[PDB]
C-alpha cells in the first residue's frame, strides 16, 4: 500500500468526525476538532478534505465565530497542504428541512435554503473547491399525494439552476454534483438512482455546468449495479465526482468502508477508474472521495485504523486489478469472450438501414442455430477475474 | 366498472396467451388461437391488442405460412374492430439472443437483430400501430467484466438510432419506447430504471421520436416508487406508453393483474393517469395496456377472468380517485399541506440570485425556528386518500 | 368506526412520544409529558399504555425522581382507566449497548444488561402488565468475524433463561415476547425473522413461557409475507402480542401507521386476527398493539391524528373483513378454489405409509393428466377479496 | 488447488445437465447423457452425485425403461466409484403439482404426491443415500386468500411425518433434509427461512431424523446472511446437509458457481465449514454440494469449466481462511474484540437471579459511562479478515 497525494484520496469532516448517533441511540465518541481532523488527515496520506457548511461552521454562529472558525481551518490546511476539493450544504438536519430545502411545500423555507446554497457557492471558491455537491436528502415523501410530483420538479430545477446562473454569473471555477438516493430519509427520495440524475440534468438550462456524485451504498439499496451505473455517467461525460464506502444488501445506508461491502463490485468499480474501459474512450480523472462513517462500537484508534482502511483497500484492489488486465491468459479470455468484438460498430462504414434490410446474408440467409452455438466462456473470464483478486494469479 | 372501447384498454397477445412455463415448469395450458384472442377480447371491452413478431409468425415460417396466418389475423381484427396500437420484436428466446440482440458481444448477431427489427417496423406501420416497443431483456451480464461497458452503451445507441432513422427515412407515423427492467433474465440488464432510458434517450441522434414505456412491477423490482417515476417521465414528455400489473415485492418479474400488487400505489398510480397534476401540467392520453400473465394455477375461465379483473380493477380505482380529488375536504386537507403552494415559484417574477441573497428576510433575518413549527399534515392527507380508497368517504 | 376500551388497542409511550430525531437530522417536535399521553389517549378509546423502562425513569434517575415520577403515572392510570399490558427494556440508546446487552462481547456490559431486564421485570409485575417484550435491537453484528456464534445464541438463551427462571421463581403472571428485527441499527440481526424467535424458543430451558412479538413492518424489511408468519407463530400457539404499523418495501424502519404501508396485506392480517382459520384453529386474543412513529413533517395536531388513524384503519379493515367472509359468493368460491379441502387429512384413519404406496388409484394408475386440469381461480378470489376491500361489494 | 474425493465435492446431475432454459427462452445447450455426467464428474475429482427421481428416470417411463437407465447408471458408478450421497424428489415440474404437493388444497394429489415421495425413499435406501432432502418449491400462493395457512402446515407436517415413520418402519439409514426457499415459483414459500425450517421441525412427531439443508442463494433472496443463519442450524444440531452456490442480490435464483456471488459472506461460510466456532462447538461434516447452474451464455466447456470453478474457488478460500485464523496477529485482533470474553457464561457457577440483582457491582454502582468507553475494534478485525482473503498476507 502507502498513499500518498498523487493518489486524490478525499475524505469528508463528516466522516472521521461521526460521532455514532444512529436512530436508536447517542454518540458513542467525542466531537472531533476540525482543526485536529486536518492535521490527521494530512498525516495519514490524504490529498483533501471535504465539508458541509454546518459541519465547520455552526447554524447559529455569528459573523465573528465564523471568521475565528475559519482563521484556524485556513491556518491547518496551510500548515498541512491539504486542499478543500467539494464543498457541500446541510439541507437536511435543521427541523426546518422537515419537508425539504429547494422542493419543501412552503415556498419561505425553498427561498432559505436557495440563500443558504448561494452564500456556500461564495465560500466554496473561496476555498478552491471544483465541485460543489448537492445531496437532497428531504427532497421527498413518506406519502404520494404529499406532492404535486411536476410541481416538485419545476422547483428543484429553478434551485440548481438559479445556483448554476450563480457560478456563470460570478465566473466561479466550479461545477453542480447531484448526488441520487433512493430513500432514507425520506420515504421515496427524488432522483433516486444515477439514471433518474442524469435524466433530470438534461432539463436544466444550465446542464452545461451540473453532472453527477454518484455513491457506492446509494444504488445497491436499489439493488442496482455500481460499475455499470457509473460507466453510465462516465459514457455520457457527467461522472463530476464519486462518494467510495460499502454497502452489505437493501437496508438502510450502512456507509461501511470502501471494500467492506460487496467486494467483487468494488473490484470492478476500482478497475473502471484506474484502467477505464477495454476498448478505450473516457476516463474519471477525479478525486476519490470516501463518504462512510467509523463504527459506533469503535473508538477513536477505530476512526483512524477506519481512515487506513479505506486507502489500503483501493490501493490493494487497485494492484490486482492492474495484474488481471495485464494478464496475457485473461486478454486471451477476453478476446475468444467477444469484448473487444462489441467494440466494432454493427454496420459497415457507408452501410443504410436499407442496406443491411436487403443483405441476404445478415437475415434470410443467416444461420441463427449456427450462431447459437457459440460458447461466450463468461464463467472462464469470471473465474479469472476472481482468482486475480484472491491474488492466486 | 363495465369497460368500452373509448377507456383505450390494450392486451398483449401472449398475456392472455401465457401458457404456464416458468422456470421450474412447463406449461399448464393449451396454446390460445390468436383468432380467438381476438375475439375473446373483443367481446370484453377491449380497445386493441398488441403482438411481439413470434407471438403470431413463427421464428421458422416460410413466407406463405406468413401471408396464411397474418390474412386471418387481419379479418379477425376486420370483424372485430380491435386496433393493434402497439408491435414489439422477440429478441430473447431463441437461443441466439442468449448475449442479447443489440449489445451481443458477437457482431453477427448483432446484424440479425438490427435486420429482425427493420423487418418487424414495416409490419408495424402496415397494422397501423403508432408505438413500437423495445424490451432489452437479454441485454445484459451476470458478470462484471462480460462487457465493455461504453462500448455496450455505443452499440445499444447504433441499433435505436439506426430503427429510428428508418421511421424518419420512410415516413411512418411511429414512435420507438424503450422498456426498462432492472434484472432477469440476466443478472444485471443495461437502462435498469426509468431513470436510465431517460438519460440514454437523450444521447440519441434522433431522440425527439424516442420515449419510455415503464412497467409497474419492473421500476418494482428496484424497490421504487412507480408513480415518482412515470411522473418524471410525464414531466419530460417522454411517456409514450405505459405496461400496468402487479408485483408484490422484491422478486421475480410476477406479472400479476394490476391492483393484485401494491395496492396504495395503483390508487396513486390511476390518480396520475386519470386526473394529472394538481397544480396543472402535462396529461397522459395514450392507451392503458395491460402486460400481466394469468396465474399458472387456473384454467381458461381463470384466462378470461384474469382479463375483466385488470379492467374492473382501473375502473374501481379511478372512481374512488375522482371522488378523492373531487372531495371537497381533500381540497382543504391539500391547501393545508402546501399542495398547492409548491406550484408558486420560489423566485420573486424578476428577481435574480443577487435578489435574493441580499434580501434580508429570507436569510439573515428569517426565522428558522418558527418557520420549522408548521404541521404540514401529511398524515391526515394520506388518511383521506385511503378512506376514498376503502370507499369509506 | 369509533375505537372502544372492548377494541384492546394498546400504544406505547415512545409512539406518540417520538420526537423526530432520525440519523440526518433533530427533534421537531418537543418532549410529551407522560401525563399527557395517557389522558389523550384515554380520550381517543385506547385501550392501554405501554412503555420501555427509560421512556418514563430517565437512565441517570435518582430515587426521589424515579417516585415522583411513577406516583404521576400511577396517578395518571387511576384517573383514566387505562391498563398497562406489556413493558420492556431499553437495551438500546446507552452507548454502553453499542455491541448489545445480553451478546455484548464484553461480560461485564451482559451483567448489568440481565440486572437492568431483572429489576424491570419486578415494575413490569407491579404496573400489571401479563406481557414482557425483548427486542435485541442491538444483538449482531456488521462484519462476519465480530462474533462467535454459538457462543451468541448461548449467551442470548442464558439471559432469556434467567428471566424465565426468576419470573416462575416470583410467581409473577408474565410471559416474555421476543421480537425479531434483521438488520438496523446492527447490519445483522441475531434472531431476525418469526422463523428464527420460534426455532430459538425450542431450544430454552424454560420455553413455556416464552413466545414471539411479531411487528409487520420487520418481517416485511427481508421482504416475507407478514400474515404467513404471524400464521406459523399461531399455529406453533406461539403468538403472545402483536405489533401493528405499516413499511412501504425493503428500507430502513418505516414505523408508519397501521395501513399505511402494504394494504392487501394489512386486510389480510387483520382477517386472520378477526376471522382466524378458515377451517378452524387458535385465534389471536391479546392486545392490537400499534408501534409506528408519527412522521417528523406534522406538529402535535398531526400525532393525535395519527394515533386515531391506527384504531380507524384497523376498524375500517375489520369491517371489510367480516363482510367479505360473510359473502354467501366468496364463500362459494373459497370451496371451488379447496379452501375446506385442505383440512381434510391426506391419508384416511388408520391408513399407514405401507397402505398408502400400495393403493394403485393414490399411485400407479392415478391419472395425473386429468388430475392436472383443476381450475383452481385463486384469480378469482383474490378478485373478490380486493372487491369486499374497496367496498365495491 | 486440486479437489480429490476426500473433499467430499458433490454435484447434482440437474446442474451440470442444466439445458438453459428460463421463463424468457429455450434451451442453449443438448441434454446431458447421465452415463457422462458421471464420468465427466469422476475426472474432476467430485466425491459423488445426487439427482431427483425425474432427473434419471422420466415422468412416464415404463418398467423396462426405469430398469435400463438404473443399469446404465449403476454400470457408470461402478465403474467409476462416485456415491450417491443424496436423492430428492422433484414435486415441482408436472403441471399436477402447480399448487403443490403435499400442500396442495386438491387432496388427490396430496396423496399422488406422499405416494410418489415413498417410493423414492425406496430407491434412495437402494442407492446408498444418507440424506434424503425435500425443497416444497410449489408448496405457498401468489394470493393470501388461497390458503388455510393453519391447514397448510397441518398438511405439511403429516407428509413429512408419513416419509419419517416409513424410514423408521423400513430401518433405512435416512435423514431428512427440509429446504427452504422465500419466494420463486410461487409469490410466497412456505417454510421461506432456515429460522421457518427450524420451527417446523419441532412440531413434529418424528423430528429427531429431520433437519435442514439451507442453500447459500435462497438465503440472500430474503437479504439474511448466510453465515448467520448456518451457524444456528449448527447451534440446533440440525446442519445435515448443505447447498453452495451464488447470488448478487435480491432478486431471482441466480444459482451462480459459489464464490461468484457474495464473496467475504463465502469467505466467512467457508471458514465455519473449516474452522468450527472460535470457543468450540459443533461441526458440520457431510458433502460440500453445488446447486448451481451453468450460465445459459456458455457451451459444453463452460460446462465443465463451471464444476470446475465450484471446486477451486472452495479450495482456495478454505486456503485463506486456514491462513487467517492461523495468523497470531489475527488471533490478538480477536482477544482485543472480546470473540473469546462472549465463550464466558455471563453468570457465576451457581449464581442465581437474585444473587446477581443484588450483586451491586453488577448494576446499583455499576459505571457504565466508563464501561462504554470500550474500543471493540471490530473495523480492524474485518480489515485483517479482508487482507488474508485478498491474499495480501
Ligand atoms: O451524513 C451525511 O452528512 C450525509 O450522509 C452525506 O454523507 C450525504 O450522503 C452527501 O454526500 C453529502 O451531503
Ligand atoms: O413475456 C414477455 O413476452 C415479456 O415479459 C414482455 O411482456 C416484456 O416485458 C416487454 O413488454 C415486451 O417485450
Ligand atoms: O422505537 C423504539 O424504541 C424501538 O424501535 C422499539 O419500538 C422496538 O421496535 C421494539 O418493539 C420495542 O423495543
Ligand atoms: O433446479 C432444480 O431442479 C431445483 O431448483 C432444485 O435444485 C432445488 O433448489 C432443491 O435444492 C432441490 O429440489
Ligand atoms: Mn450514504
Ligand atoms: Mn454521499
Ligand atoms: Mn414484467
Ligand atoms: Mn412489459
Ligand atoms: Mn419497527
Ligand atoms: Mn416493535
Ligand atoms: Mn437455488
Ligand atoms: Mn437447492
Amino acid at each position: 500500500v502507502q498513499p500518498t497525494p498523487a493518489d486524490h484520496f478525499t475524505f469528508g469532516l463528516w466522516t472521521v468526525g461521526w460521532t455514532g448517533a444512529d436512530p436508536f441511540g447517542v454518540a458513542t465518541r467525542k466531537n472531533l476538532d476540525p482543526v485536529e481532523a486536518v492535521h490527521k488527515l494530512a498525516e495519514l496520506g490524504a490529498y483533501g478534505i471535504t465539508f458541509h457548511d454546518n459541519d465547520l461552521i455552526p447554524f447559529d454562529a455569528t459573523e465573528a465565530e465564523r471568521e475565528k472558525i475559519l482563521g484556524d481551518f485556513n491556518q491547518a490546511l496551510k500548515d498541512t497542504g491539504l486542499k478543500v476539493p467539494m464543498v457541500t450544504t446541510n439541507l437536511f438536519s435543521h427541523p426546518v428541512f422537515k419537508d425539504g430545502g429547494f422542493t419543501s411545500n412552503d415556498r419561505s423555507i425553498r427561498r432559505f435554503a436557495l440563500a443558504k446554497v448561494l452564500h456556500n457557492i461564495d465560500l466554496a471558491a473561496e476555498m478552491g473547491a471544483e465541485t460543489f455537491v448537492m445531496w437532497g436528502g428531504r427532497e421527498g415523501s413518506e406519502y404520494d399525494g404529499s406532492k404535486d410530483l411536476a410541481a416538485a420538479l419545476d422547483r428543484m430545477r429553478e434551485g440548481v439552476d438559479t445556483a448554476a446562473g450563480y457560478i456563470k454569473d460570478k465566473g466561479y471555477n466550479l461545477r453542480i454534483a447531484l448526488e441520487p438516493k433512493p430513500n432514507e430519509p425520506r420515504g421515496d427520495i427524488f432522483l433516486p438512482t444515477v439514471g433518474h440524475g442524469l435524466a433530470f440534468i438534461e432539463q436544466l438550462e444550465h446542464g452545461d455546468i451540473v453532472g453527477l456524485n454518484p455513491e457506492t451504498g446509494h444504488e445497491q439499496m436499489a439493488g442496482l449495479n455500481f460499475t455499470h451505473g457509473i460507466a453510465q455517467a462516465l459514457w455520457a461525460e457527467k461522472l463530476f465526482h464519486i462518494d467510495l464506502n460499502g454497502q452489505r444488501g437493501i437496508k438502510y445506508d450502512q456507509d461501511l468502508v470502501f471494500g467492506h461491502g460487496d467486494l467483487t463490485s468494488a473490484f470492478f468499480t476500482v478497475d473502471l477508474l484506474e484502467n477505464g474501459f477495454p476498448n478505450g474512450g473516457p476516463k474519471y480523472t477525479g478525486p476519490r472521495h470516501f463518504d462512510y462513517k467509523p463504527s459506533r462500537t469503535d473508538g477513536y484508534d477505530g476512526v483512524w485504523d477506519s481512515a487506513k482502511a479505506n486507502m489500503s483497500m483501493y490501493l490493494l484492489l487497485k494492484e490486482r486489478a492492474l495484474a488481471f488486465r495485464a494478464d496475457p491468459e485473461v486478454q486471451e479470455a477476453m478476446k475468444t469472450s467477444g469484448v473487444f468484438e462489441l467494440g466494432e460498430t454493427t454496420l459497415n462504414a457507408g452501410e443504410s438501414a436499407a442496406d443491411l434490410m436487403n443483405d441476404s446474408a445478415s437475415f434470410a440467409g443467416f444461420d441463427a442455430e449456427a450462431a447459437a452455438e457459440r460458447n461466450f466462456a463468461f464463467i472462464r473470464l469470471n473465474q479469472l477475474a476472481i482468482e486475480h483478486l484472491l491474488g492466486s494469479r
